[PDB]
């Protein structure tokens, strides 16, 4: 399996023993503070070789902002992720809609458009480095906001899902729903169906063999803020 462990930039250096011990891959979140950090991305693309995407900046973001300057941001911080994504030579670039937590169903809609328009020169940019942009779930109601995105990109933009986003911040929080986007990279985790905790798999309450099983020959991310070998196990004895 491609089994990958998420951590920020800012901790990598106590990340990568832990990689190399448990044969993991890499999924960098790409600390906004360290963006013009040229020696960081230099030393931890010499040293790691396994699989590695990138998670792209995301706390308050969002290209769809009332307000201009959030705009502007926004889409530097995407532009500048992906240029430092091609650099570590990701795979795939994950990201956020930017759609603020609390909107209707009816709401997310009257976004996806919009969403779409906007999100074209960060696709285009992936297209040229010869990145993959993944779009995952984060305050989107239900997956209908979503599917209008990715089909107006044709395939150039694809699905990362996140079961405990949407357990604790949707208006779905049955999976099915959301697996029915086809997602080709998954955030792995457990939750108390009231915060989005970051447990290890079999911790909490999202019954990961009722639905997971079917997506262990795609990507996984372990999005884990402790120890990720009980959710390595976990996703072992799923394999057989
Ligand atoms: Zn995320
Ligand atoms: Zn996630
Ligand atoms: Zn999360």
């Amino acid at each position: 399996m491609d089994v990958r462990l998420a951590f920020p930039l800012s901790r990598a250096e106590e990340a990568l023993p832990r990689l190399q011990a448990l044969g993991l891959g890499a999924e960098v979140y790409l600390d906004p503070a360290l963006l013009e950090e040229d020696a960081l991305f230099q030393s931890l693309r010499r040293r790691f070789s396994g699989k590695l995407s990138v998670h792209l900046p995301f706390w308050n973001l969002d290209l769809l902002s009332p307000d201009p300057e959030v705009r502007g941001l926004t889409l530097r911080r995407l532009l500048f992720g992906l240029d430092r994504a091609a650099e570590l030579g990701a795979d795939r670039a994950v990201f956020h809609s930017g759609i603020p937590h609390g909107r209707t169903p009816e709401e997310a809609l009257e976004r996806a458009l919009p969403l779409a328009e906007a999100l074209g020169l960060v696709v285009r940019r992936a297209r040229t480095l010869g990145v993959r942009l993944l779009l995952e779930n984060s305050h989107e109601p239900h997956p209908e906001a979503l599917r209008p995105v990715l089909e107006a990109h044709a395939g150039e933009l694809g699905f990362c899902f996140d079961a405990a986003h949407a357990r604790v911040f949707s208006r779905t929080p049955d999976p099915g729903p959301w697996l029915a986007l086809a997602p080709e990279h998954l955030h792995l985790n457990d939750t108390d169906g009231v915060y989005d905790r970051h447990w290890n798999l079999g911790r909490g309450v999202l019954g990961h063999g009722a639905w997971l099983r079917p997506y262990l020959d795609r990507t996984m991310v372990l999005e884990v803020r402790e120890d990720p070998e009980a959710s390595l196990a976990f996703l072992q004895a799923l394999a057989g």
